């Protein structure tokens, strides 16, 4: 399934994706990603439109 990321950081905004097998799987590489790019926010995750969010 393709997951989608919205982050509404206070410097970085945008959206990204990544593919997995799972929604647990996809939430370890979005934690990843938000960490290497030094995003520090709250996170939902909403099952009908796979899509996180993640705020500063």
């Amino acid at each position: 399934m393709q997951y989608k990321l919205v982050i509404n950081g206070k410097t970085l905004k945008g959206e990204t994706t990544t593919k997995a097998v799972d929604a647990e799987t996809a939430e370890k590489a979005f934690k990843q990603y938000a960490n290497d790019n030094g995003v520090d926010g709250v996170w939902t995750y909403d099952d009908a439109t796979k899509t996180f969010t993640v705020t500063e």
